[PDB]
This record gives structure tokens, C-alpha cells and sequence, in this order.
């Protein structure tokens, strides 16, 4: 039965978090994408379960946060229990789970991986895309021809797929010719191995017992992230959806090795035993399960980074396939999902012919560095963050000053807000002076503005969706001053003139590429939406004001917050993934032109 | 051939706003409900456009506001245009659409009737209830037998239905025997007529042209609720979903009368003509349609109230079937929807055997009075609110002080928040002193509290859903003070004692009837959820604190806001529809017992 031969723009191998983020993003952008998985059915329970503040913001950009917040538990508060004068544990302190006053949502949310995936899968289905399964790649061939590798319309990747459960009569093999392929196939990536890419770092894997239960407990902080150190041992509570909690229990090599044949034997440790360890650690508080185990595993996990995150910018890897993090690093699946949020808009642009293929180099540049920074920080500084109290002079060989700086950095890693991309084609660190708070290469900073047309308030993030468009935020200054109004009008002419970047890169319909917004430093009492130049109000909703809502509950103070001189203004470019790409003065359109020129095709 | 004969607990005639609110509420409470409509398919458009603040709160109580707010346009801002000294219209003032600083959502939202209904219909379908259509009543019989009329398990209403388009094979006639029937069949209610109930009030009907368009206009306030008086006549903009607006245009008797034979000829008014009138009224601004009419009608509307809103508390009427309001009164379908939000929990309780049938008398008492109050206010004071500016000394024969008081009252009518039910079996106006802000008979006042267990903040309204339960809010005072802690414990034993109201009226599972919550006047630093008596923490989430969220963004100041002495505390009872039913001191449980005793069956 001859093998079937097909093409596709993007093939994704693996339908975990990274996979579904990517598939959804591509589907919502109307890209021709397929996604496969070797598992006959979707994961139902457990695994990754924490979502970070920045990741919530990202899901918001896709319209998916609403559902997450409706279904998920809020991990708002963390608590620390430690050995007591009397024996077993007492509470020493509590703190916000998240230390990040920028954050729109300054907490984590928890929910089982099955349910997180569902948010993406349901969105995918609505946009015409379904996981095909069970299927595995058996072979991956890639073109020698440099001309083919650099041609974004060639299909140089040939992936041979085997159907593990084909309809009777039909072939078990499909040979897919793809323009781009992504390996989102987890820590044991078949794709990574096939590409001949190493995983560099410590060879030590660590072992964690994990049980999800419905707790029978008088423990007061059962709904907090709780670090428990007892005479008997450590564990940690992650509160989950409803009344459920997860208990992580650190285990030893000893607990899992075979006294005879010295092999890793996971059957030595049962959930019953894990729970018995917890019971002891929680004394004098009770801890049992109301109804056995919702889920359990022995999680074996090391920290490593792939030596490369793409081959020829035609096959990529993402998530655990190219970097893994310990549970104590607090990353779960968050960096994995932000990898493909970074990748997809870039793939999208290349396929639409809007961006030169070289823009995809920025994926590895940005995301691989971040992964290394996480693990470099964990190695240097993780000893500080077990949740035993700092008692001593210069404890763990670091001063108070150095501890505070590390706790700050750590908080920025776990929130997901710290991500600071280095200069590249899509990150031009110039004119930072003009909006010192809107750090270039970091995500656009939440603040509320108000529409001139209808006085409705919006966080700026809500006007920066993941719609595969760049956003040009034109901070016009005090638009009521005739001089600054004339300035605004001049800039609008300039941007809409035929040779400008907007039209030259706009492919006959520039508003599909570039979303232009005004943000004027005046109040609604003095500005109607029609007062702005047409180019700054392409729709009536594009006219924002630095002003409060009608009941003075939100808004105002935006120019001050962002560090923008209200008398001069600035142009702030935000990428489709919501990161600030560059800044320029109102007279500095030529620098915006240079920005897009470094990666967009005419 | 032979007509089909069926039974049902509740039959609803009409699937408009009032109808679907009722059907959904009953479905969510697991009541056996059927609902019919004579329209072959669901409407795409209609009268309803505007949802008031209180109504949003109500949808929130069903979990339906989220979807409304996602789909609907926000009418945040109102504008007023009037004839200019020189000619043409000019803007005289702008203002918040809504005057209500309590309000959780201090604005109106707008959306087409089809889409509002959908929110309810999709919820209904998820709970196993579908509108049956097209069907009309042809006959309504009601029992003579007093014993049958007073028996909540008898079926004394016989409604004969005709199927306008029956499946082949089946009969075109069904005789439904119902326990309760509701007429939600509009201003020309067949049900009202059948019951022989008059509509009392002014005989004068007024005439309005209505057109929904996508405006081609340079009018600056096209996204505001705008009152426009021109030399040529008055009209009003209601902004709608997307770019759409609705224009209400006031007409004369002459515009629909025959210049010759003086007969009512409604064909003399076309949408084309209504738009031509708008064009003139907006001068010097432009106003045209981009693409014909989304919708239009001739709204003929008077203000009247049915002389009775039920017969024997077995057949009820609601919405336009028992009271109508002018467009300038600002009610749209909002009082209609709040009618059935009032009725359904009460029907529910009677059917579950939790309440005596006489409690249904409170429907007419509460909702008919509100309707009369609306129209009495409109007759006295509507001259003030055409949207013409106050230019003169003592204009319209009222002083500045009296004008301001009337504008305040009016704002409370249009917000929906002003509703103040008079004393009855379910409204005991006693101990008002102890929480002067929580007016008895008015809706529970929004304020944010924080859970002790996990520090998550919630508006109190979010802990008062429409789940057919009464809610007992026990404000415990300063729970950290030993004396007040002992007091709290004493009250908890009292409430959970075998002879108490809770058990005596709890029907073997009292938590299905009564939702008990704590609200302690202390901070999380000082109170874990386990510190409270068991009865005040039946679930860990029942323990609320008057404290801020972790970032001090919301919460605090609740006891002060409500007017409760933190040293003494109070019991506040909230009805299933979210209105405050009574208040009592912590030593006054006998008054709570008296409350429930006036209407609950043992
Ligand atoms: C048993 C188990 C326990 C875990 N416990 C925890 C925990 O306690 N805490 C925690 O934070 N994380 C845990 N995880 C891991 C968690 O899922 C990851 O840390 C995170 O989700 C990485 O996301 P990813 O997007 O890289 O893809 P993954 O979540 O790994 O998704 C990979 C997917 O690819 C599929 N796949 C693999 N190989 C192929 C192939 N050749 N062809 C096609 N499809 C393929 C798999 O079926 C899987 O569905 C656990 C994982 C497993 C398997
Ligand atoms: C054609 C039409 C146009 C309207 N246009 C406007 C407008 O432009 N602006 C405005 O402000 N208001 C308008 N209205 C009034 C509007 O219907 C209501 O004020 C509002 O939509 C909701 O109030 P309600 O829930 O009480 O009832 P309704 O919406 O009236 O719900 C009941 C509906 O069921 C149908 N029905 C009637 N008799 C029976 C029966 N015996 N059995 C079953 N179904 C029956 C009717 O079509 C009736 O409208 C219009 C009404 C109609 C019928």
C-alpha cells in the first residue's frame, strides 16, 4: 500500500504545552499547520500545573486567560513552616507567592495539564486544527541545497510519519514535505536526537515524589504554597483546583536504587509511602487523603540546555525538548509555552512573505539565552531559596545586599516578567532615555488608558493582542497645544507618505501588518476622537488618552509612569508577542524605518 | 387526532428577556420548567438594547455577566446636544451615563436582543431546557377548588396549546396541566387578556422611529448615549456592538395618520424616511448609513401597569405583559428581567416545599409597586430630563436643590440600584441601625473582602450567587479579642442547635437552604481560617476578612463602609435574589428565627 505523500507549511511534533501554544497561535493567524502526537489519547491529569503572571498576560493576548482564570486555583500566598522547639513544624513567615508589582495578575494559578491543554485544543478546533494521533516520526531528511534552505517557499524538510493505528485498507506511512518543522516532543525529543543536537549541563537527575490529593487536614495554610521542613524531612504544598493539593516530596538515590542489581527501580516508592512521609512531616497537623490519589508520579528531572534550538532555521525545538528546569526553579511549563509564543509570529511573518527568513535566527538567540540564564542562576543561587529562614550573618556565603538582589532576580525569573532580550534585528536599544520604564526587549508595561470616543478604560496590554501584527504606539504629547498638534499631523503625513516604512512593507494592505495607536497627554473634556489626524484614528478606538475613567477609579499618570516627556512624546514599537522592539522620538521616524528594515522584506 | 395531555411544574409563555431569565433561573435550580414562543425561530433583533448596572450584577449572580461583558458595547458616557444660538446643534454637556457610585459596573452595556437572549438560551440548553416553538395558547382554565388553588402540588392551570407548525404524525393540540404559569408574552399579553386583568394608566401612546445602522458620520460623540434636540426635532443615539448605533426618533400622531381619511396607516413611515429625519437633526454633522439598516421598527409605547400581577398566585405576568415604560424612562427590558429574577427563586422554594405558597404574594407586592413608582416618578419629573440644559432661574418650576434631588432619584431608577422593597414576610425592617448602609429591602452593597485561607479577594456580591439559597452573613467583629471569639463560638452553637431555625427549616440537609459565611474584622496576619468556629467555616472559603489583598490594591474598610461596629458585629440575611432581607445583632438570633418563620414551612 504505497505511502501517502503530502506537503504542509508547518508540522509540529508533540501536543504538549509548547506544541499547543504553537499550533493555536499558527491556527489563529490562519497558517497551514498540522500537529501530531504519539499518545492515542490526550493527557487527562497531573504533570505541569503552575502558570506564571507573564504567561497569564500571554494567554490574555490570545483571549484565553479569561477561561484559565475561571477554571484555575489562585496561588496568591506562600507560607514557610520549619522545625519547632517542641518537634515537627511551626509557621515562621508568609509572603506573596509572586514578588512583581508590575504584574497585571500578581499571583500564580494552578490547574492540571490536561485542563490547560484543553484551553488551547478547544481554541485550535474553533480555528480548524486538530491533533492527529497516534503518529510518530520515523525519519527526518533535510535538503543539502543552500538555495532551498534559504528559500522560505521551498519544502526542504521531509518527515516520514508512521501511523500507530491506521484505518484498515490504508497505508501506515505518510511522507510529509514541510517548509518548517517544530519538535515539541518533550525531554526525550525524538526530533532533537534526529537533528544530532546535544543536551549540555549537569548529568545529575533529581527525584521527586508527587501526589495530588484531596486533603483531610487541619493544616491552616493548606491553600498556600507552603514549604515544610520538619525533623523528618522536607515537602511542599502546591494548592490546586477546588480543594485539591499537590505534594512534592524530594527523594534520594537510595530510595530508588535496587539493593541487589543497582538499577533505577521506580516500583520501590509508592504513593501510599509518599503520603506516609508527608503525614510525618506535617506533625502536629494532620494530613491524609479523602479518596486515594487523584494522580501521582516519580518525577525524574535534570537541568540542561540543547546546544542549538534550530537547524538552518528550518527545524526548531522548543520546551523540554531543548531545556529542562527543576521544580524548585518554579518554571514548570511556562518557559516552554513562551518559547513557541516567541516562535510562531516569526514563522507566520516569514510564510506570509512579510519577513526575511533570517528573522527566525532571533528565536534561538532570544530563547536559548533565557534558558541558560535560568539554569546559571539556579546553579549559583538556588541554595538561598529552600525556605529555611535566613538566621545568620552572611548565611550561605552571601551578604544581606546580595541576598536581596538575588531574591529580586529570582522573583523576576519565576514571574516571567524579567525576560530581557538582547539587541538583534528585532530589538534596537536606542532612545531608551525617552521612556526609561518601557525597557526595550522587555514586555510592554501594564498601565490603563482611556478611549477618547467612549471613555472606556483599557490596560494597554489589552490593545496589544497576539494578532501577528506589530503595534506602533504614537505618544503624541499634549495634543491640545497647537504646536504639538501640528507636530502630530506632520508625523501622520510622514508615516502615510508613499515611501514610508508603513507602505513599503505593508504589502498593499499595511494595516494587516501595522496597528497604529495614538496616546495623547490630554483629558476627554478637551479631546474628541475626531481631533486627531486620520492616520492616528484609523478606527475610532485607536484614540487613547492619558486620563481616568469617568469615576476616577483607574487611569491617569501614564506618561509619568512610562517616563515619557508629555511635551515631546515618543514612538514605541511593540512586537506581536508583546515585547517592546524599539523607541524613537516623534522626529525620528527614520529610526523606526531602520527597525523594520533590519528584518522585513519588500 | 386526539390532543396530547401533559403536566409540568412551570409553564412559561413567551421567550423574551423576562421569559428566558425565568426559564434559566428555574433550570439552574433544577425545576421542571417548559417555555414556548409563537415565533418560528429566535429573533436576530428587537427592542432590548440596554442593560443597566444592577442587571449586570444579576447576570453575574448566574455566572452570565462575563459573557455579556465580553460581547457587549459599553455605554459609559452620555452627551447632550442642543440648538445653537447661531443655528445647528452644539454640545452643551457631557456626563457619566450612570449616576451610581455603589455600582460594581457604573455604566450601561448594549447588545442586540438576539444576542442577549442567547446568553440565557445557551445556559438553558446546558441545563436541559429548550424553547418549544412555534406554539400559542388558545385557552386557559383555572380551578374553582380553593383546596387545589392553595395546594402547591396540585395542577390547577390547564393551558391549551396550538402548534403552528406541528411534525407530521402528531396532533396540533396539547393540553398542559401546570402547577404555575407565567405570561411573559409582551405588551399585548394573551395571558393578561385571558386573566381579565386591566392595564391602568395614561391612555396616550407615543410614537418612536427606531433604526439600527452602521453610521457614516463625523459626529464626535457617536459612541456616547447622546440626546439631540435640533430645531427640526429630538432624537437619541444608543451606541451598540461594534460600530453600530441605534437611533430613536420621536414622531408625531400626524406622521402616522392619513391626511385625507384620518386613519392609522403605519406604512407611511419607512426607515429611509427616519434616516432622512436624522440627517437633518444632526446638522451640521453628517449622519448616513454605510450599508442600509441592520433593523428598524415603529415603536408605539405608553406607560401603564396591570391592576394585578397574579391570579391566586398560580398564574403570573411579568415584563411588558404587566408594565410598560417610555424610552426616556431609560428602563428598556431591565425591569422586565428583574421581575422574573424576583419570581423564580420564590416559585422554586414553594415547589421544593421550603416556603409556604403565600410567599408568592410578595412578587406582586414588590414588583408592581416598583412599576408604579417608576411611572409616578416619570409623570411628575420627566420634564426635567429631555436633555435640554438648565438655563433659567427655577426652570420647569423647580429649584436647583429640588432638581438635584430628582436627578439623583432618576439615576437610582435607571441604574436599577434604587429598588427598595417594603416590609413583608421576606423583608423585616429592624436593627437597621446596626448596618445603616445595608438598607433592608435594597440590594446587598458591593465591597471587597479577602479569604483567610488563601488571601484571594472577592466582592461580597460574588459570594452571593443565584443558587436558590438564603445567605447568612455573620459579621463576627474583632475575632482576635478573646471575649468576641467566645461570643462568636456561642452564636455558632446557637445556630447549629437542634431546635434552631437552620435545622428546623433545613429539610435534612440545611446547607442546601442556608449558605453561612463569616466576615471577621481582623487581618490575615492574625487569623487563619481554622481559628473560626466550625459552623462559620463549613468550607474553608466561608471565612472572609475585612482586610486588603496582598498588594493592598483592594479590600479593607468593609465594616466602616457598611456602618457595622467592629466591636459588636451583626447578622445580615441576604435573599437568593441578592436583596437584604433583615439584620440582627449577634445576640438577636430570635429575630432571624422570626424572619424565616414568617414564610418557611417546617
Ligand atoms: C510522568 C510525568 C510526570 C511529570 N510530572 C511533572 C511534575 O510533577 N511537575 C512538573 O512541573 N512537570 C511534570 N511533568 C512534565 C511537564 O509536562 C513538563 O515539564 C512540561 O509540560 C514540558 O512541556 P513541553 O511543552 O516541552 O511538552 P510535554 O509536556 O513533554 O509534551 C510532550 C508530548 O509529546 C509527545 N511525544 C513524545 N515523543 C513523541 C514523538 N516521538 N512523536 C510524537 N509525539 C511525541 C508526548 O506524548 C507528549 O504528549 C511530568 C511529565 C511526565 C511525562
Ligand atoms: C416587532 C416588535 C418590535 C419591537 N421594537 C422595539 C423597539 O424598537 N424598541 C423598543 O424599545 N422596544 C421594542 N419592542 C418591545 C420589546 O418586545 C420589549 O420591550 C423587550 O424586548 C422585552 O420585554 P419582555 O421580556 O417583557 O417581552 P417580549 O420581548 O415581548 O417577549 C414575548 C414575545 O413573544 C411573542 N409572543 C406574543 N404573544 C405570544 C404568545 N401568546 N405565545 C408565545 N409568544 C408570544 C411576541 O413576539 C413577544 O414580543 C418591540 C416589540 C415587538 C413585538
Amino acid at each position: 500500500i504505497a505511502p501517502k505523500e503530502t506537503e504542509v507549511d508547518v508540522l509540529i511534533v508533540g501536543a504538549g504545552p509548547a506544541g499547543v501554544m504553537c499550533a493555536n497561535a499558527l491556527a489563529m493567524a490562519g497558517v497551514n499547520v498540522r500537529i501530531i502526537d504519539q499518545r492515542p489519547v490526550k493527557v487527562a491529569a497531573g504533570q505541569a500545573d503552575g502558570i506564571q503572571p507573564r504567561t497569564i498576560e500571554v494567554l490574555q493576548s490570545y483571549g484565553l486567560a479569561e477561561r484559565l482564570l475561571r477554571e484555575a486555583n489562585q496561588m496568591q500566598m506562600a507560607a514557610f513552616y520549619n522545625p519547632s522547639p517542641s518537634g515537627g513544624i511551626e509557621r515562621t513567615s508568609r509572603a506573596p507567592d509572586v514578588t512583581a508589582p508590575n504584574a497585571r495578575w500578581p499571583f500564580e494559578v494552578t490547574l492540571h495539564q490536561g485542563a490547560i491543554e484543553a484551553i488551547f485544543l478547544d481554541s485550535m478546533k474553533a480555528h480548524g486544527v486538530a491533533v492527529e494521533r497516534p503518529i510518530i516520526p520515523t525519519s527526518l531528511e533535510l535538503s543539502d541545497s543552500e538555495d532551498e534552505l534559504r528559500d522560505p517557499n521551498a519544502h526542504p524538510v521531509k518527515v516520514t510519519l508512521k501511523y500507530l493505528d491506521p484505518p484498515a485498507g490504508q497505508s501506515d506511512t505518510e511522507i510529509v514535505s514541510a517548509k518548517f518543522v517544530l519538535g515539541a516532543d518533550g525531554a526525550h525529543s525524538w526530533v532533537r536526537k534526529a537533528l544530532g543536537i546535544t543536551m549540555d549541563g549537569e548529568q545529575t537527575d533529581y527525584i521527586w515524589g508527587v501526589i495530588d490529593i484531596d486533603p483531610d487536614s487541619d493544616f491552616p495554610d493548606v491553600r498556600c504554597k507552603t514549604a515544610v521542613h520538619s525533623h523528618n524531612g522536607s515537602c511542599m504544598i502546591i494548592p490546586r483546583e477546588g480543594d485539591l493539593i499537590r505534594l512534592y516530596i524530594q527523594l534520594a538515590d537510595r530510595d530508588v536504587l535496587d539493593p541487589a542489581t543497582g538499577r533505577v527501580d521506580k516500583s520501590r516508592v509508592s504513593p501510599e509511602k509518599l503520603l506516609a512521609v508527608a503525614k510525618e512531616s506535617f506533625k502536629p497537623f494532620s494530613m491524609g487523603a479523602k479518596n486515594g490519589f487523584e494522580w501521582w508520579t516519580l518525577y525524574i528531572i535534570g537541568q540542561r540546555v540543547a546546544s542549538r534550538f534550530s537547524l538552518h532555521e528550518r527545524v526548531f525545538i522548543a520546551g523540554d525538548a531543548c531545556h529542562t528546569h527543576s521544580p524548585k526553579a518554579g518554571q514548570g511549563m511556562n518557559a516552554s509555552m513562551n518559547d513557541t509564543h516567541n516562535l510562531a509570529w516569526k514563522l507566520t511573518h516569514v510564510l506570509r512573505g512579510w519577513a526575511d527568513i533570517s528573522v527566525l535566527k532571533t528565536y534561538e538567540f532570544e530563547r536559548r539565552k533565557y534558558a541558560q540564564d535560568l539554569i546559571d542562576f539556579d546553579k549559583k543561587f538556588s541554595k538561598l531559596f529552600s525556605g529555611k529562614p535566613r538566621t545568620e550573618d552572611n548565611q550561605d556565603g552571601v551578604s544581606h545586599e546580595e541576598f536581596l538582589e538575588a531574591f529580586q532576580t529570582f522573583g523576576l525569573f519565576t514571574s516571567g516578567i524579567g525576560v530581557h532580550y538582547q539587541p538583534s534585528a528585532i530589538t534596537h536599544a536606542k532612545h531608551q532615555d525617552l521612556a526609561s520604564t518601557l525597557v526595550i526587549g522587555e514586555r510592554m508595561v501594564p498601565h490603563v488608558f482611556v478611549r477618547a470616543a467612549d471613555a472606556r478604560p483599557y490596560d494597554i496590554q489589552d490593545v496589544l493582542p497576539a494578532d501577528a501584527r506589530f503595534k506602533i504606539l504614537v505618544f503624541t504629547g499634549v495634543i491640545t497645544d497647537p504646536a504639538q498638534a501640528a507636530r502630530a499631523a506632520a508625523l501622520a503625513e510622514e508615516m502615510d507618505a508613499p515611501g514610508s516604512f508603513y507602505h513599503r512593507f505593508g504589502h498593499e494592505n499595511p494595516a494587516r501588518v501595522f496597528d497604529v495607536l495614538s496616546v495623547s497627554a490630554a483629558k476627554k473634556e478637551d479631546v474628541n476622537y475626531t481631533d486627531l489626524p486620520k492616520f492616528f484614528r484609523q478606527h475610532w478606538s485607536k484614540v487613547l488618552l492619558d486620563d481616568t475613567d469617568l469615576y476616577a477609579r483607574v487611569g491617569g499618570g501614564g506618561y509619568e509612569r512610562y517616563g515619557i516627556d508629555a511635551g515631546k512624546g515618543a514612538i514605541v514599537v511593540v512586537r506581536p508577542d508583546g515585547y517592546v522592539g524599539t523607541i524613537a522620538p516623534l522626529h525620528g521616524l527614520r529610526d523606526i524605518d531602520a527597525y523594520f528594515s533590519a528584518f522585513m522584506a519588500a
